[PDB]
DNA sequence: GGTAGACCTGGACGC
DNA sequence: GCGTCCAGTCTACC
């Protein structure tokens, strides 16, 4: 009853609403969607994971965004713990106003969003988002799923327990430097990853500044906080337009991967103009960003997620 | 400056 | 059941 992760059927008295339609939100569209990889539907259409440091359940109804915490007398969200939920997925920021823009300049775009509404970003903590996406480098959402995971167990802050499941939150930079890290992070299989990462915390920490120089770009320029990004080890354009995009608040970031190109080619027809090369390449893959970026506008980056988030649903 | 290849790991095809 | 194939960044090099 008190016991196990909560659903709202369950336990009624402790969970909260907010008000947010489906067309604005889609959760199983949204977080498995390879942004975040901290979040697992325990219960059927109810996910949980960390959210501003605590515990959280979350599932839906057509209009209304149910949520309950974990934090010690249990009660439901308080306005202000809610905000945070409203704040990590940037509800202020009107989807159907954006799907009809896109829609109105991409009748691929228009053909498409009918069937998968309600696409958002999150809006991720840097670090997570760095680190995760560190992981993500020529690998599948499965297995990148299972090392994030692992590498919070071992070295992330230890939250609640809720039945067997532990949770953790996102390991610190200091944590991430630490003494013989990467040996850690190898038996825990991140492959030639587990240096990335240990190599980008020292980097942050011992010559940058550290995570103030990180958490100084979501004020920074596109341009500067792109360029800044890529000197971390593991870090290229494509994990840094990840980060921007999703951390940074870039919505213009454009992450070019296998998807992307076969998008471009299957549903545009496009191919490089300018490039050098016919295929995948540095030169390629910056032209192929300009040109959605060009095609959708300023938040080109989210309307890239509804056709990404899309096409992993195929 | 702009290519080729190697690359940890493991669920998937291919046969 | 085995070998090969896939899900970006880095580096040696022409
Ligand atoms: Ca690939």
């Amino acid at each position: 009853g008190s016991e196990g992760h909560r659903t709202l059927a369950s336990t009624p008295a402790l969970w909260a609403s907010i008000p947010c339609p489906r067309s604005e939100l889609r959760l199983d569209l949204v977080l498995p969607s390879g942004q975040s990889f901290r979040w697992r539907e325990q219960s059927p259409a109810h996910w949980s994971g960390v959210l501003a440091d605590q515990v959280w359940t979350l599932t839906q109804t057509e209009e209304q965004l149910h949520c309950t915490v974990y934090r010690s007398q249990a009660s439901r969200p308080t306005p202000d713990e809610l905000e945070a939920v409203r704040k990590y997925f940037q509800l202020d920021v009107t989807l159907a106003q954006l799907y009809h823009h896109w829609g109105s300049v991409d009748s691929h775009f228009q053909e498409v969003a009918q069937k998968f509404q309600g696409v958002r970003l999150l809006r991720q903590d840097p670090i997570e988002c760095l680190f995760s996406f560190i992981c993500s480098s020529n690998n599948n959402i499965a297995r990148i799923t299972g090392m994030v995971e692992r590498l919070c167990q071992a070295f992330g802050p230890r939250l609640i327990q809720l039945d067997d499941v532990t949770y953790h939150g996102f390991p610190s930079l200091q944590a991430l430097a630490g003494p013989e890290v990467e040996a850690h992070l190898r038996k825990l299989g991140l492959g030639y990853r587990a240096r990335y990462v240990s190599a980008s915390a020292r980097a942050i920490l011992e010559e940058q500044g550290g995570l103030a120089w990180l958490q100084q770009l979501r004020e920074s320029s596109y341009e500067e906080a792109h360029k800044a990004l890529c000197i971390l080890p593991g870090v290229g354009t494509k994990v840094a337009d990840c980060i921007c995009l999703m951390a940074l608040d870039k919505p213009q970031a454009v992450p070019v991967e296998v998807h992307m190109w076969h998008i471009a080619q299957r549903d545009y027809s496009w191919h490089p103009t300018t490039s050098q090369a016919k295929g995948p390449s540095p030169q390629t893959n910056k032209e192929l960003g300009n040109f959605f970026r060009s095609l959708w506008g300023p938040y080109a980056g989210w309307a890239q997620a509804v056709l990404f988030s899309a096409d992993l649903r195929q």
